[PDB]
């Protein structure tokens, strides 16, 4: 039967085509993950339907109810068969769902509006004129919340209490905030996205400093899924075939407008 | 009871302590993987014995023999319970053994003697005065042998037929060859090793160009091993806590000699 793929609208991973209104099904979308999903479905020989996660989140566990939201939740509760998106491989998630070996390597990075007096995380933690935050319900927020290293811990103390809130619902919201904040806001996001945005108009942002950590994105399946094994080998095969690198250049720099 | 850990003598992952002759068991060794093995064992709750792979190889399957050698072979045939070393996660290997999520991210790179007129793989492929090769029985050689992209295919065509052999039995042998060839030999090895050597006296080598691919190292266990699950969670836990980054700084740069 048709495999239900959950994903999220996040450029350049998954975006609606210009003429999506006249298109149907999987044809309505384009992007790195759209291409990746097609490659995987072909090598594993299955039909699939791309669906956009209902709450538009990656996935976090509610501390009160212990209920998972986002794409992780759709997998945990049987609403989806596989997640193909820029979903970060983490311990808390690995405990409830399965991840293939990473199809992309990245790390948390700093996005500033061009000209802002910031070059590192240490620089952000020593000032208060410039606010900074992260995406909600994801791995980046968890990183700071659970960090015991001096600089990041102090950053979390500031962010978790900040008012107004420095957290955002979507990457787009964080990027917009940096751009319209005259440089009084810095956004903490994964290098993959930072590098992508840095190459798009109005070309007013830039990634500064080195990554804060090293991790990766994996294709996720529910625990005990029959697709788990196959997808994992498919990812490795595609990386060694050079496909993943091919797709990276196609959506990041071949389309770059800066 | 005691878990047999197979590893390889590869600096700075595993090395004999200066006074190993007067030490016993695991205390005889030191290095990144020795430090990592101790942590993995503590977190998974098991006692272990470090052993150096008999043939000093990482692992490849003999074409006609069909027998796996190196650390992979030790796991495949039941001589070791786990491998903790800079062992690359690859498709052919994941087909016979299990790998944890990566504990280190790296890629194939080029090592030259300082002053060598080479800036990239494309440069090596378009000339013939400078010879170049890779390590034997490993993922790097397999990368070129299977590559379908023009530049690497061209490089493989040359390397596979070059005489005398451009391949080496150990990383140390390749590094020595670069150092003694007066710029007439370039070595293809993983970025991790390239970066390490670049910081070792006589500081006469350097890493040039970007990485050729993107992959990682994983802790390997025999397929279906009962240690697999715990080890994987341990790796994720340790990466998130910053131990892996702390360990790389300790063995790579804190001890740099250049
Ligand atoms: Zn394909
Ligand atoms: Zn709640
Ligand atoms: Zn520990």
């Amino acid at each position: 039967k048709t495999v239900v793929v959950t994903t999220i609208l996040e450029s350049p991973y998954v975006m609606m085509k210009k003429n999506h209104e006249m298109l149907e099904g999987n044809e309505r979308y384009e992007g790195y993950c759209v291409d990746l999903a097609a490659e995987i479905a072909k090598h594993c020989g299955f039909k699939y339907k791309l669906t956009i996660v209902g709450d538009g989140k990656y996935g976090a566990r509610d501390a009160d109810t212990k209920i998972w939201n986002g794409m992780v939740g759709e997998l945990v509760y049987g609403k989806a068969d596989i997640a193909i998106a820029p979903l970060t491989i983490t311990l808390v998630r690995e405990e409830v769902i399965d991840f293939s070996k990473p199809f992309m390597s990245l790390g948390i990075s700093i996005m500033i509006k061009k000209g802002t007096p910031i070059e590192s995380a240490e620089d952000l933690s020593k000032q208060t004129e410039i606010a900074y935050g992260t995406l909600d319900s994801g791995s980046t927020k968890e990183f700071f919340r659970r960090s015991k290293i001096a600089v990041f811990d102090k950053m979390w103390t500031y962010m978790r209490s900040a008012e107004p809130s420095v957290f955002v619902r979507t990457t787009a919201e964080g990027v917009a905030r940096v751009r319209k904040s005259k440089g009084k806001y810095a956004y903490l996001l994964e290098s993959t996205m930072n590098e992508y945005i840095e190459q798009r108009k109005p070309c007013d942002t830039m990634k500064v400093g080195g990554n804060l950590d090293s991790k990766g994105y994996g294709i996720a399946t529910p625990k005990g899924s029959s697709l788990g094994n196959a997808v994992n080998l498919a990812v490795l095969k595609l990386n060694e075939q050079g496909l993943l690198d091919k797709l990276k250049n196609k959506w990041w720099y071949d389309k770059g407008e800066c």
